[PDB]
């Protein structure tokens, strides 16, 4: 049986270029049977991606079991809540992320590569580098466009000093101008004008369990904050919605401005004491702004993970 | 800061040696403030070992805190039962482990290697190589030890190909002829007659919490099983008071005989029938025969998770 490789639900585009990547890289070096697969489509900003180098989305699963995978290895994610809905029934062979750890066992030892670098897809390519596997030019742009997309083309705190020495190596194989290219899909993820308040609020998203709680917290990348608070009822009314339909204990919305780097909060639950505190600030109809965050995994996880146990 | 770096409690040959090994590693390939400690002194075939490359053993801790740490890098596990008593107080820099993951979060990205090898000291080792960091003859010697007593000199069902690859390597930078180094330091960890039983069952011992349940694991390496178990009045004795101390559901004590790779299992508990399930056995006056089980790992611990879960 064939090992599925896969990021998250709600897969951005660094989760799509890490998977397919790596799949491609444990083929060649590992001699592995290994298959590239999506728990998702890709969003926007991916699809332009995807089009540019012109890649196939991978294919979209929703057991893997059904897909008779008997082992699966995970990147850009290791919470079980944030993986394939019976990630409970298979063996997890490996992992690769740069993300906190939670809500992640196993019976076996196991495989882990884990960096606190600016994505998944710079450790997959470093990898490539160390076995000497050659790197092809989609391979390379979809590697690429994993760490531009995650730190917001190497400006985001996350940016490691080994993210900066790959870009430039990424883009020549990938033949493209590293700021010419990582402007061009960075702005391809800001048009939300064109998705409604439910499909926003879910485009990329992630379940966090702080202290028993599940909190939904979300992020939208966008040029102009004021723009997408215009919209803030219909939005209220979505996450209300998801709220409800989910069980979320609270839910927690970052409208990113991804040029200015900064998010304004909207946060809507049972603990918002809990969210007001991590942020050190007070809401005003459900909002409040706060400076300098563009990455959840370094700006918004670790600080509510604190204030919901303490 | 300093950063500690150290093994689980009761820490072995090879917790001694990757902590020590890598300590040195981290320092030299990115200049971090590392410091190798321990969480417990070393055990008798540690003892061997660090005297026979005149190493000595790492100082004993028991806070990170109290040290003044505010980062740690765990070497040898990952479940914070089995690390240093604040491990929930400090930052978890890195981990690198060859076991089953579980207990383990953090709120922050952290560096992570595992893999499902020999031991923690052959990760280390190859760690060396792909830094580039020439390895001492006194660190060669301390990491073919942590392999050699984590294998049983490469016997043992853990053995990975890589493992039996770069043992001679390190044979030959520690200067001694592999089997005759590791049949002696082997040898000197299976002088049980000498330790009292409240000592014997807590020289290689970890705990591991099976469904909300404290299961201690304990093993000890013989060459004559049965005479162990002429002292079982007394073992019992020492089990039924570790028990009632710390709250144990559960204390299974491997007696391993290391020439014939087989192991007798004496348990006590609330949950004997979960023991006998996962091994497919009868317990007779609390113990069983369990033909070429060498391995908790690999051939105990999957096997109590998956019982005490089902
Ligand atoms: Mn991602
Ligand atoms: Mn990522
Ligand atoms: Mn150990
Ligand atoms: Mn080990």
């Amino acid at each position: 049986s064939k090992i599925l490789v896969f990021g998250h639900q709600n897969p951005d585009s660094d989760a799509i270029g890490s998977s397919y990547a790596f799949a491609y890289l444990a083929r060649e070096a590992y001699g592995l049977d290994t298959e590239a697969v999506a728990l998702g489509e890709p969003n926007e900003e991916t699809a332009f991606v995807l089009d540019y180098f012109g890649v196939a989305a991978p294919r979209v699963i929703t057991s893997a079991k059904a897909e008779g995978a008997e082992q699966v290895i995970l990147t850009d994610h290791n919470e079980f809540q944030q993986s394939v809905a019976d990630i409970a029934e298979v063996e997890v062979y490996g992992v690769v992320d740069h993300h906190r750890v939670a809500n992640f066992e196993t019976a076996n030892p196991l495989y882990m590569r884990l960096e606190p670098v600016g994505s998944a897809s710079s450790i997959v390519y470093r990898m490539f580098k160390e076995h000497s596997v050659a790197v092809s030019k989609e391979i390379a742009g979809l590697m690429l466009s994993g760490l531009i997309s995650d730190t917001l083309l190497l400006k985001s705190p996350t940016t490691h000093p080994t993210d900066k020495a790959i870009a430039p190596e990424l883009a020549e194989l990938a033949g493209v101008n590293l700021e010419e290219y990582g402007l061009a899909m960075l702005k391809a993820g800001t048009n939300l004008a064109s998705k409604s308040a439910e499909e926003l609020i879910d485009i990329d998203a992630k379940t966090f369990e702080l202290n028993g709680n599940n909190v939904r917290v979300a992020q939208v990348n966008t040029v102009d904050i004021a723009e997408v608070l215009e919209r803030q009822a219909e939005i209220e009314a979505a996450i209300e919605k998801a709220i409800a339909d989910n069980g979320y204990s609270d839910f927690v919305l970052m409208i990113t401005d991804i040029i200015n780097s900064n998010s304004e909060i909207l946060a809507i639950g049972s603990n918002m004491d809990k969210v007001e505190a991590a942020f050190n600030f007070v809401l005003e109809n459900n909002h409040a702004f706060l400076a300098g965050a563009v990455s959840r995994k370094k700006q918004v996880v670790p600080q509510l993970t604190e204030s919901f146990n303490a």
